[PDB]
């Protein structure tokens, strides 16, 4: 039936980037359906001080009056354990992003996954604040010689030692496999949460996107808006995501990775950029999801409760408690989300119609 | 510097689009290094008459004198036997090419390889006179169904067992697996040699592209200039393309599959169109890979011999007696190959550098 009652959504994996592209995108959470929203620094130059993430959060408040942010810090070589502890302690982040170098847009001043000996004093501060470690999980291209090859379709399987590794050495930490796209992954989630029936134990969680719930390879071959990193692999990749989403279990939850670029930026011959844009309609995208499932009584827990229980978000940071709701009414999606200047986004799933619409109540 | 005579080249796969494309690319297969071109009958409408290959040749001929042409049908329901029997008897074809439909470019007027059946009358005629099938190796994507699913990356080891029973029903039918991609396709075809010495003997023989010995999924990931069918696959199966290319095996010979494409063609945002251009540096682009694999004495008959060998090409046919010649000149590869007008082509390895070139030297 229709008006599911969804409470304060989440969106725990947004770029919003900066400038016109701000003045877009960040109302557009909202329209989506999304109160909460996890702010991604891989901006240029990447957000690695306290001055910066301050004015940007203050920035996006000022176009998103209603919307919840929490910020984060990009995993750098410019970060220190003392200035974890100073933007935790004044409340301006809630967790640091690690970007591959060079595995997707704006990771070229990442780390390197194979050295993670180096930025061990900085998750060492970050599980004395309680903070939240997002990992983009894939392991850079190699190809040179005997080690193993490792592409752009197991480069997350590979990645998984290095998560298992670090949730030893780290073990109160909260980790957070962003965007999973294999079935490997959701494999090595389900084995670290062996035996927490307990909500608010689980420590390592893995976000699923809206595009990779819907993608495979073939989606994206032929047509750069479809390509983000990870890529869609294969459908028995997809039918172990789509199982993993509608699962209801607390460590997995909704980040919709909602990467906004020109569409100039994706027409290109070479160097297409990633990122699928879902911003728009991020509610209604996974609703299709669950319905199609039979299981739209675990929309609530997937969007909403496993998001604001792992960030442990309280009332008394939601900017607006305003509440989501779901109402089965169709729409179609625009075939082109511009903003009457320069800028215009090919969204996703541009043209498909959905089943349904979000709209907001608030609370009294 | 050092030469290599190479006598009469065998490029067995060739894209010629009509209008202005056509009269670029086609000087384009002589400046190439390659004598003998087989011509694919992917245009817009496909090519099933006899009235339209006839003139097709002609125009071909118009625009490279030199170049020695074997034309081909398109395989659709539009073909009867009595078509067959009288085009083979004018040498207007030498052989046709299966598409199935919805699988590459100009795919679409196309058939179904899971019913290969209605198509029979076809290949008894073809069987008779002396005619080459052609095959396009991949099962339309299927992500559905009872059956197991079918992707870019599984299509092509999908398609083997329709190669394998049509190998069967016409025994001394000769059938060329065109562009194989996969490893599996390779053994597939080691196989069906098991017992054949003496190169006469080989009936099903398989093509292999100059891109294919050099891309994998990262290369086309993000660059829908290297986006081509079928896809480029894992190193494991870019290993072993490259093994058999220069094995020296009479059922491997040089099929490029130059896909030319404008470049605003390339550079879209959805339905990018696939294929690769390698005509311009045709044979650099195989000298360079049996050069870093220390074989260049069976690059002859991977290029020259056992082309010839299997499709029969008589010397009475040939239009121009020069030999190509391959002289260790290095050359930098083109950003663009222009008519000058309205038509600019990003060729394969735009940019980078080859250790051989080809020049042409008369007989006797
Ligand atoms: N464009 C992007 C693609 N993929 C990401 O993870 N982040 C981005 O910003
Ligand atoms: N563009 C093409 C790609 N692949 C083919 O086999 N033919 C084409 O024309
Ligand atoms: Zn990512
Ligand atoms: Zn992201
Ligand atoms: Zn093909
Ligand atoms: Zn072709």
């Amino acid at each position: 039936v229709q008006e599911i009652d969804l409470g304060l959504t989440c969106d725990m994996h947004v770029h919003v980037r900066e400038g016109a592209m701000c003045e877009l995108v960040t109302p557009k959470i909202r329209d989506g359906g999304v109160s909460i929203a996890y702010i991604m620094p891989n901006l240029q130059p990447p957000i690695t001080t306290l001055d910066r993430v301050i004015e940007y959060k203050k920035t996006l408040q000022k176009l998103a009056p209603k919307t919840t942010f929490l910020m984060s810090f990009y995993l750098s070589k410019d970060l220190t354990p003392d200035l974890i502890h100073e933007a935790a302690q004044q409340h301006a982040i809630r967790g640091v992003k690690c970007y591959p170098a060079g595995v997707t847009t704006n990771s070229a001043a990442g780390v390197d996954p194979n050295d993670f000996s180096a930025f061990y004093p900085i998750f060492k501060a970050m599980q004395e604040e309680n903070l939240v470690l997002n990992l983009h999980g894939e392991k850079p291209s190699v190809h040179d010689g005997d080690k193993e090859p490792i592409h752009v379709l197991n480069a997350e399987e590979a990645f998984l030692p290095a998560l298992k590794k670090l949730h030893n050495d780290f073990p109160n930490l909260k980790i957070i496999l962003e965007h999973c796209t294999s079935e490997s992954a959701i494999k090595t989630i389900e084995d670290i949460n062996k035996n927490v029936k307990k909500a608010t134990d689980v420590k390592v969680a893995a976000t699923l996107t809206a595009h990779h719930l819907f993608l495979t390879i073939d989606d994206w071959a032929g047509n750069p808006v479809n390509f983000c990193k990870p890529v869609a692999k294969l459908p028995n990749d997809k039918k172990a995501l789509v199982k993993a989403a509608v699962s209801g279990k607390p460590y997995f939850f909704f980040g919709s990775d909602s990467a906004p670029h020109p569409v100039q930026n994706k027409a290109n011959y070479e160097g297409v950029c990633a990122g699928v844009y879902s911003q728009s309609f991020a509610i209604p995208y996974i609703a299709q999801v669950f319905e199609e499932q039979n299981a739209l009584e675990n929309l609530k827990g997937f969007v909403s409760d496993f998001g604001i229980s792992f960030y442990e978000v309280k009332d008394s940071e939601v900017a607006s408690s305003d509440k989501a709701i779901l109402f089965k009414k169709e729409q179609v999606i625009p075939q082109v989300i511009s903003d009457g200047k320069d800028i215009s986004i090919i969204p996703f799933k541009a043209g498909d119609k959905l089943s349904w619409s979000v709209r907001w109540e608030p609370r009294l």
